[PDB]
Order: structure tokens, then sequence, then C-alpha cells
């Protein structure tokens, strides 16, 4: 597989391979190895068509500390899809670089660009899914949990591109997966039932968070954004008297950013069973090892 | 010469000299060497004032792939002209860097960027002209035809910078260069009669592009950018397959880039096996390359 | 001291050391050695929420001249304030990065970020000070003078972020210090009595510039709507100024200039201008600031 779109686009077997590398290479900076450099005289252009921090520094750095070099293509500065058409982008920066990373709008647009790219392409965020956020995701709950394998993992807010990225691991992890979701705000019912058709996990959708968090070992949250949306969503914050419901072996983790107040409390945000700053740290090794992956290492 | 601001402020040995460097420098990178770095060390600030995808790319790349760091100075981000006048910028980067590149509005602005600093300036793209591209579609003909020498390139559409660089190179190489562009769109008439001073090339303005492109090696083309009576003026004007098939069995398609099919160009022309415009893209790099490596005193 | 939030939060030994540095690795970058590498695989995001031109260039060159990798956060890429809370930022970004430089508006807004990160916090600029800035300048003074000890530098213009870390350098170097500056247009009084209380340097706040400029060794100024055109009447640098100012006097300017404003072109052209050295200097202070924060 050229590309990294989606998580179950690969195997079992090569998703955990590549979580284990992200493992190891993660030790070899911890220790303060700068001389492994795998990536030197290699590019990767970063196309951003909408911001971000964790995405842009996680890839740019590592890039870097693999020996590369990134270049940051903003909103405005191809604007892809508009002063120019995809097929005609990926085919020039693959002459240019080795490797493209795409934070896009509809998912068809990072379609078109890994189908007309002749290096691997990354996805860095569409509207459809997320997968290397997924991918750290599931490093911090190894390494926290011990495996995600037989975890219940409970997402609540809208069903999302985070989500369809839950159904993507679940698709190639054995563990049980529920979306708590108000009415109306549900996952796309193809990709949920492509999960389900995987055969690995229990997958559940419901409009019933305070039931669905008992027992979890991670409880997920993310931005639900709209004044209608704050009116829909009520009864979906992640406050700590839903953790206390979740039970004491349960997880916060939340992609980021995160609005206080909104999708979440400070007091879950801050508390000693929040791991969302590990699980930022771990975009960038879980990413390392993905492009490693895509770039024959 | 300090800069690379037009490609005729330099004579026909010397932009030989720059094409023979691109082409080495291309196999070098292509045999899979990376450790050819003779900018360790060094830096560049690009100033742009627009988008860019080809001129950035290649430009940071291939900055990069010699061992050297290139700066993204964003539209925003010093705003040259109006936060701060273009000598102030000058004398500044001057001190921080090794090299300046600045895709500009008005000429005058890179002029001025070049006067006040006393490190190399390249251009890469003004309101006048554009001599990095043609540097790169020169080298792009070297590999596809053999050489410029002796060729006609038909340029179709509006007389701009594109058009403007055409005229550049048919100073130092002879050529045939045809600009077929509509009544009150034609290049301006001084580097016209700059081009035809240098005595080397057949240069022809001309309103008729099914006559032009006859016997063409190259068709090239470029985005159009009261806009009624331009849209009407355009008429006739679009490189067509039809007018391939007229222009004959051996010519080439062009165009810088980026595409807006229907317009200019039609998709199955860009499309078509005779469109080289990716590898022209490529070239933008390797050409650059050696221009900076020229400029940088290698 | 972790951070590089105002030059008096460090002791006079220690920004002496720094400025001494400074001179160092000048000479040795200025004598083309490009083979002493401190910050090979380090890493630096810096977060701009304003445009830059020296900050921006110095610090990016700088940190690539010494072995690192900047990256360049625009006011757009990340949002510090707005998409996402500064504790947030800080806390991400100490895991990713080894260092972080800001440049933002209120000033508390780089105190939080300094307060969450586990890395170094340098100031690029805010609504209160710009200490990178004087450090640079203090180094061009000791080039063309010979030291700051002892000089008189008379600022120009508005009482803002520039005069703040004039004052925070007199806290910690004994030198004759003046801002000139309308009435109303005053630098914070907090921060003129916060280095009085320090009793190294005459410190003095005047509303009369061309009395203030005679005898002076650096006149300074900097960018000072309708109303406030009216009340700088009298405060901008021309040539007649610096004749009274005398033959000792640098003219210098943090930059961008903006000629017929503050200054007139003939000052900023004039051969006792050093705009433009200083101006270079900022990468050569910067980089001695970020070697003493990193260990070095
Ligand atoms: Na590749």
């Amino acid at each position: 597989l050229k590309d990294f779109l989606a998580i179950d686009d690969f195997d079992t077997a090569t998703i955990k391979t590549i979580l284990d590398k992200a493992s190891e290479v993660k030790a070899l900076l911890k220790s303060g190895e700068r001389n492994y450099l795998p990536f030197k005289g290699k590019s990767m252009s970063m196309i951003f068509a909408k911001p971000s921090m964790r995405t842009r520094v996680s890839f740019e750095t590592g890039f870097f500390l693999l020996g590369g070099h990134a270049l940051y293509l903003g909103p405005n500065d191809i604007q892809m899809g508009k002063r120019e058409e995809t097929r005609d982008v990926a085919r020039v920066l693959s002459r240019y670089n080795d490797i493209i990373m795409a934070r896009v709008f509809a998912h068809q647009d990072i379609l078109d660009l890994a189908n007309y790219s002749s290096v691997p392409v990354v996805n860095g965020l569409t509207d459809h899914n997320h997968p290397c956020q997924i991918m750290a995701d599931a490093l911090t709950m190894i390494e926290h949990i011990g495996q995600v394998e037989g975890t219940k993992v409970v997402y609540v807010g809208d069903g999302n591109n985070m989500v369809h990225s839950w159904l993507e691991l679940a698709s190639v992890i054995p563990f049980h997966f529920v979306c708590a979701c108000p009415k109306g705000y549900e996952p796309d019912k193809e990709r949920v039932s492509k999960a389900k058709q995987a055969g690995l996990s229990k997958i559940e959708i419901t409009n019933d968070p305070k039931e669905a968090v008992i027992g979890a070992d991670v409880v997920y949250s993310d931005v639900w954004a709209a004044e209608a949306r704050r009116k829909a969503f009520q009864g979906f914050q992640v406050d700590e008297a839903l953790m206390k419901l979740a039970g004491q072996k349960a997880y916060f983790m939340h992609c980021l950013p995160a609005e206080r107040g909104v999708e979440v409390t400070n007091g879950v945000v801050e508390a000693p069973y929040s791991i969302v700053f590990p699980q930022a740290e771990n975009r960038m090794h879980a990413q390392n090892a993905i492009m490693l992956h895509l770039l024959g290492f």
C-alpha cells in the first residue's frame, strides 16, 4: 500500500508492526539519539487547507528529527482544488518531493491526491477521517493500559471524522467501541457497517452517554463544531460526574484542541486520569513510524 | 553579474554554461547522490508577494538538496513595499542571508531589491517577466528536442511576463519565436525591439494563432488572468486539440502552470502525449539550482 | 532562570556574559566557520501573532546556523489564545520541541506560555517589552561606542515596549537613560520605578526632546490615529535634532521605519545612523541568548 489514508486499508499485522516500530523509534529519540537519520536527503510537502498545531508541528519536527525537510504549504500558498486541480498538484509535487502529507476538506481530495501521486500520500485529517490521530491514540493506549485488544473505548460527542477512524481501528484490532452521540449526529452508516464486516470488534451506536461510559478504559471527546448544536449536545459534555460513572479504570482522551466549558470541563482535562498531553506527543511518534513504513524502512 | 533578474542580462556563453550545469546536477541528484552539499551553512530568504506552488517548492526543495536552508516569507509576513520599504528589506536580509529570491508585482520592486542588496537576488516572477521559468523551459526543450537553437516556439495567449522572458531567451540563443496574441494584448514594444537588436532570432508578433503554430516545435500557453472586452478579444486563442493538429506532428505542448482547463487550454491538450507540462515543472528546480550555483560562485 | 522574558530577570554578570558570548559566536560566523553546530538535533517553535521581518529571519536563520530547525507558526496557523488556550499550546509544544519563541499581544500571554512550558521560552516582542531587541542594541553599542556603561541614551517617541526594555537594561547596567515622550504617552510608571529601584542608572522622563538629546551617545526611535498625530508634534527625529544631540550621537531605530513620521529619510541614511548593523545584531544577540538558555 503506497499511501496512509485510512487505518483499515492495512491489515492487522501491518498496523501492529507499525505501532511496535513507533515504540522503538520513540525510545531511540527519548534516549537522546540524534544520529539516526533515515530521511537524509528526503523532502515532504505538507499541504494544509486548515489551521493546525499538533499535525503541523508533529510532522515537521518528526521529519526533521529523522533527517529530512518538510515544507509547510499553508491554506493560501497553493490552494489545492481552487487555484489548481488536485491531479496537477499531485503530479508536480511528486517530481519535487519524496512524500506528501495533506489536510483537506472533502475526502475525495485526498483520494485524488493519492491516485495521481507517484510518491506516498499521508492523511493529516479530512472531513471523513483522521487516521494518524487514532494511530497515536492506539500507541497511547498500549503505553497506559498495556494494549488496545479487549478494551472498551467510549467516544462521547459528534459522530465525525474521529469516530470514523476509531471504526477503522476497530476493523483491525478486536475491542469494544461505543459512539454515544446525539440523535441526528451519528457517524456514517457505511463506515459503521464496514467495521462490523471485519467481525473483530463489538460496535455500538447510542444516544445515552451516561450508560455508555460504564466500565470504559477510555472516554474520548472532541469539539462538537452552531448554537443549535450547543442545544442538540446538551447532556453530552464530558464532566467529572461522567468520568465517575465511567469508573476508576477510565482514562480521558481528547484529540485537541479542547474548548473547556463546551464538550469538556477544565476539571476533566486537568485531572490525573487525563492523558491528553502524552496523547498529543504521540502524534509525532506514531507518524514517524508510519512515514518510515511508507518509505520502505 | 550579481543577480538573475532577466535572462539577457547574461551573455550566450554564460546562459549555455548554466544550462549544462543544470543537466549535470540534475543527473547527480537522479543518481540518488545526496552528499554534494555546496550550500552547507548558507541561507536564502524567499519573498513571496503572491501564491506559488512551483516556484515555492522548487526553490525551497532545491536549496535543501544542495545543503542550505530557504526561509518562506509569505505575503503577510514582511509586506515589502507596505510595512517596510524595499531598500530597507534589502539591506536587512543581505546581513542575515546569502541570497534572496523574490516574487513581486512591480518589476521596479525587484530592481530596487537588487540595487540595495549586497547578496545576489533571484527573480521568482514579476509583472514584467519570469526568467527562471524560461530557463527551465529551455532545459526541457534541450532534453526533448535536443537543443533550443533553430527551433520554432509559438506562444498563444496574452503578451505578458512569460512572453517577455521568451524574448529574453531569443536575445541570447538563435531561434524563431512567435507570439500569437489578441490585438491590443501585444508584449511590450521595447522588449520586442531589445530582442531584435541582439540579431540572433526571428521574432514575430501576430494575431493569427492558426497560421502561427504551423511547424512549431513548441506551442506554449499561460493563464490569461473591462473583463468583457478581454473575454471577446481572446476568442480564438484557446489551445485545443485542433490547434495542436495544425501545429503538426513535431510540436510539444508546454504551459508554465497552473492551467485553467476550458479557458486558455483544453483538458485533452494538457493530458495529451505531446504535453510535457509535468517534466517542464520539475525542471524549475534543476534550472534554478544551476542558477543559484552560478550566482554563489560554483 | 528558564526563560528570556525581560532583561532584568537576569543579573548584571549574566547579561554581560551573554553579550560577551554574542561577540564570540558572531566572530566565529564572520570567520566563515560553519562547523560549530551545538543545536544539532534540536527544534524551536516560533509563534508569531503579528508580522515580522527582523525577529522572524534572525531567529530562523541563526537557529539554522547553529545546527537546529525552527518552525514558523504564523498568526493563522495555531491561533494561540483563540483556537486554543496558551497553557495547552505550551504543554503540547514542550513535548515536541526544545525551545519556544513567541511574539504576542498581551504580555500575560507570554508569561502563561513560560509558566506552562517545560522548555525555555524566548520573548520575540509583546505589548509590554522587547528584550531581544535591546540586547542586540547593547551589542551594537558595545561595538560602536565601546561599552554601554556611562553612556547617555535618549529615546524620542512613545513610551512603549522599546522604552520598557531600555528600562530593563538600565536596571542591570549603569548608564543615563532619557525618554522624551509626549505628555500622556509616558512609559509605565511601575517599569520606571523598577529601574530606579535597581539604583544603577540615571533615569529621566521628559517632554522636551530638543533639550533631552544634548550630549547623547544614542538617539533612539521607533514607530509611534488623528488625535495621536497632534500630540507627537515636535517628536520627530530630524537632522536638526541630531545636530542638537551633537557629534558623538549615533542614530538607532529598531525598525521598520516610517520616514516622514517618527524619523526623516535624511536621518535614517546619515553616516551616524547604524540601523542596519543594529538589525543584524538581532541574530548575534539572540544566538547567545538561546545558547545560554539551552545550557551552552
Ligand atoms: Na518516494
